């Protein structure tokens, strides 16, 4: 009701169902000769800068008021300030939704309650500087007196993505650091493929789970413990190997480690925004802390331009609302994000979880249901792979895709002269420029006609080598991929999610669905047991459990 | 025109615009008690068995009955006879399309232009049996005398893909064989983060290229080159560190390849269906040559399945079938692959190109534009990650997701007495059956009334709780994930995607959308070359290029 019901939203439907055929790209870049000029921002956070050229979207400077009507009248900057401001707009459970306060490099007080947090975040903050000041330089030892080479994270999810996808892209800056592994499915696969090639003396493991409850989580730091213990033989030794990041000392304390080894997040930390937080133990401990704290501070760039840049070029707001075009008036259920950069190779799947578990909701503040689309289906892998494999449909299948394009100006492997580099370039100008202009049936038969072939020949080849075009996309440029700059890409793609909850009315931070699955299983899995058939449930769960049974044995 | 115009297409569309309330999956459950029973298949290659279970899609006996109709009437069976017998169903290519003759365990004769094509096919491989048992024991020997412990492939898309997702899923069966490597992308970082660890004695390079003129293929095996030469310093000590696949003997031998070390295939091999011929050579060199027999063996079993079954009880048949049904009747864009193990990680990925790049198509056999949808957008992670990812949205968000659930019964690591699987297959149970029936208001409002919380407390969270179901989903479900059933696996979806491009009338083995990226970016890279700027674009690519130049000195 919300959405629909919007004077500037009901504003855009008859312009859109009005003007649809006026937008094409090619025709576009015609009428206006800077249209670059006119949907292009530039950032210079002075550790260098972000390009954000949105001209070859389906939009017009009308278009673009009218987008921006709509987040005003919708209550993006309130919203905005309440988030900041420490109010809780997490509405269904209650709490505030506080990521911002962990990079907020200047201590400001924000307040929950009454209660400025900003002494809570520093002191963990201290703890993590020194815990990883003494295990990066050795003083730190195992049980055998040795020092720590190798870093094991337990945790999945929230708890996992983030540190992945961070030390996968902060490569280059730990040489100095021991080695990380990520364990994170239930599958016995995981776990055993690690240990397999550890040293229990100088291995370190950290338990990341919030609640401390997760089932996964805990069984994979149970069978962890068993496979230490055999070999240290002395429980006490399990104070110089474990370390835990949660929000339940009881728990962490239940579970034997020594509360001088847990660093501690709160509630109004999400599981898909807490890399900022203890979580990041695994990337500052990988990376060194000082690279650590310039992510953090790299965020802490872009909150205070989404804080105070207006509306009309707002990066993570303008972002935001071509995507609501796309969502709401053109109907595309997805969005690729795809960096040309190998070492982003886990990006796009973080904002799955990003993106995903934030947006894909369908009750209202008003507990109504929508009754239009919200969060899309975000995927990608990392160019130019990307292109030898799933292009073919972006170019020439049946449906659209808005595409992010992604790319450092300068990389950290300048080999050849950087030939291989420029190659990289190239490849990612075009892609997009292609996309735009395609290329018409003349354009082709003329090709053809030069390749000297004849139009007997050709006549049937010739409509499969033409391309409409006209489809959309944003490419995104910075300068090099550090610490600071990824921080701010991150929390730029964190703002957006944002707006566009804010003007869809739903809550981007709960996951019911999430705590759902976390509780569905608990039944089946004592039914698993004999090799007696089940019966308790509809005949397909009932048939699945029977042929595993059966099977189990052969 | 093709597909819209026909009788049982065009009977299929009034009956679901006449029915479509009546597809409930929970009252679907109710009505027939062996529901199970009717929509599942059981395989047993003797080597395992796979269970087919869809049950769980919003289907019935009279549309299954319609949609096998909808195959017949449009020529799969004897599309199918085309291609296993050799002739140029490549129409735009004009070539015969012969992955199955690369797994032809039986030998039988098949005929491209008269000459049976077998003979090359066991030739080839006995070159690989040889060349792997001579790098497998020590046998083949390093410039410096050493043994092989490194192999790196160079390539990207389909001879990128395979090679990896099957040695990832494979890997149990590696010890005693040597590392493999995969390059792929230009970016430079991914060469150099392979060599800046390997030793050049002992490392072997395998330049995998169709056309040998890969862009990116061929500079990453040129940086290769000259790091190896540094070291080697003669030129012949090239011959025992680099071997070719492809099918330009000259280009190989322009590139310096001694041509006994040549390993070919065939233009009628489809880039993204060549991990059955030469190259695989990754696979088996890593795996061993009787492991990769027997993914082939496997592939073989399915193709004798897939050609020899009548269509209401063939798997591949089935589950093209019940895609067309969501993709032009109910109108889902996706597909969503989850597998539900940790090796095969990658296996989602693999099908993007598989499924994308084949049918991402909009031209007819006619030369006719579809005026219908085709290829969906294919998608995944392993679970159970996933569902502490993205489950959010396929359970509550507003788009219909239908889902493939993919797991073995029997792990490779059954660690704590096999606890580990236990859970993971309760969760792989669970999500489809929670998918299906989800949970009503009542329902929720019960169990909160049972938390013991007040009603005017809840009465603005109980929304939020409720899950509408009626979410369709297939359950895949083997044995154990062995060479032979992978191979079996894999030649499933295979011809999964051929099936669908039949009823489509599109070609599903070319890729011009490919073809075409491949050319696309020869202008921009002399361009990128001086501090000069260019204006010979759209403003859009202008704006971009000047800002990189002006950077990269920044
Ligand atoms: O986003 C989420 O809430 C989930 O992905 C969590 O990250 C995941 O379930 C782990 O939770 P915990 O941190 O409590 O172990
Ligand atoms: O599917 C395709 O055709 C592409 O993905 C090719 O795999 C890729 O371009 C590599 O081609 P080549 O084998 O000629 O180097």
């Amino acid at each position: 009701a919300a959405l629909t019901q919007n004077p500037q939203f009901k504003k855009l439907q008859t312009w859109y169902h009005e003007h649809r055929s006026d937008l094409n790209l090619r025709r576009l870049f015609e009428g206006d000769k800077d249209r670059f000029n006119h949907f292009s921002l530039n950032l210079n956070t002075n550790h260098g800068r972000i390009l954000l050229d949105y001209s070859k979207n389906l939009v017009t400077e009308a278009v673009m008021q009218m987008l921006v009507d709509l987040a005003k009248s919708r209550g993006v900057e309130a919203a905005r300030e309440r988030m900041f401001n420490g109010e809780k707009i997490n509405f269904t459970e209650d709490r505030a939704v506080l990521h911002v306060a962990l990079r907020n490099r200047s201590n400001t007080p924000i307040l929950v309650d009454g209660k400025d947090v900003m002494p809570e975040v520093n002191r963990v903050l201290e703890k993590m500087k020194s815990f990883c000041k003494r295990v990066r330089s050795g003083e730190w030892k195992g049980y055998s007196g040795k020092s720590i080479t190798d870093v094991i994270n337990i945790g999945i999810g929230g708890s996992d993505l983030g540190p992945l996808m961070v030390t996968e892209a902060l490569k280059p800056y730990s040489a100095e650091g021991p080695r990380v592994w990520f364990v994170s499915n239930i599958d016995g696969t995981h776990i055993a493929k690690t240990l397999a090639t550890l040293n229990p003396e100088s291995s370190l493991f950290i338990i990341a789970s919030k609640t401390f409850t997760t089932q996964e989580t805990i069984t994979n730091a149970e069978t962890a413990k068993e496979w230490f213990l055999q070999s240290a033989k002395d429980p006490s030794a399990v104070a110089k190997h474990f370390v835990a990041l949660s929000t339940n000392t009881t728990k962490v304390k239940e579970f034997g480690i020594d509360p001088q080894n847990m660093f501690e997040f709160w509630d109004w930390v999400g599981g898909r925004y807490s890399l900022w937080s203890a979580i990041g133990l695994s990337i500052a401990l990988h990376v060194g802390f000082d690279n650590f704290e310039q992510l953090l501070s790299g965020a802490h760039w872009m909150d205070q331009h989404f804080r105070t840049t207006p509306l009309e070029k707002n990066a993570p707001v303008l972002l935001a609302l071509l995507g609501i075009w796309y969502i709401n008036f053109f109907g595309c259920e997805t969005h690729a994000m795809l960096p040309y950069d190998q070492y982003l190779h886990r990006f796009a799947a973080y904002f799955q979880q990003g993106d995903m578990e934030s947006n894909g909701k369908y009750i209202t503040k008003s507990g109504t249901r929508v009754d239009h689309q919200t969060g899309p289906i975000v995927w990608g892998e990392p160019g130019t792979n990307g292109q030898h494999a799933f292009y073919q449909l972006i170019h020439q299948g049946t449906k659209m895709i808005p595409c992010d394009f992604l790319i450092p100006v300068q990389t950290q492997h300048p080999i050849r002269k950087g030939l291989h580099h420029k190659i990289l370039l190239a490849n990612f100008l075009a892609q997009t420029e292609a996309l735009m202009k395609g290329k018409s049936t003349e354009e082709a038969r003329k090709e053809l006609q030069a390749a000297g072939k004849s139009p007997e020949d050709f006549e049937k080849l010739l409509p499969h080598k033409v391309f409409e075009g006209n489809r959309p996309t944003n490419s995104i440029v910075f300068t090099k991929l550090t610490p600071f700059i990824l921080g701010a890409l991150i929390a730029m793609y964190e703002h957006k999610i944002f707006v566009q909850g804010v003007i869809w009315d739903i809550n981007s931070f709960d996951q019911w669905g999430v705590e759902l699955g976390k509780q569905l299983a608990k039944k089946i899995e004592p039914e698993l047991d004999g090799s007696s058939p089940v019966t308790s449930h509809d005949s397909s769960t009932n048939g699945l459990i029977n042929f595993i049974k059966q099977e189990r044995e052969a």
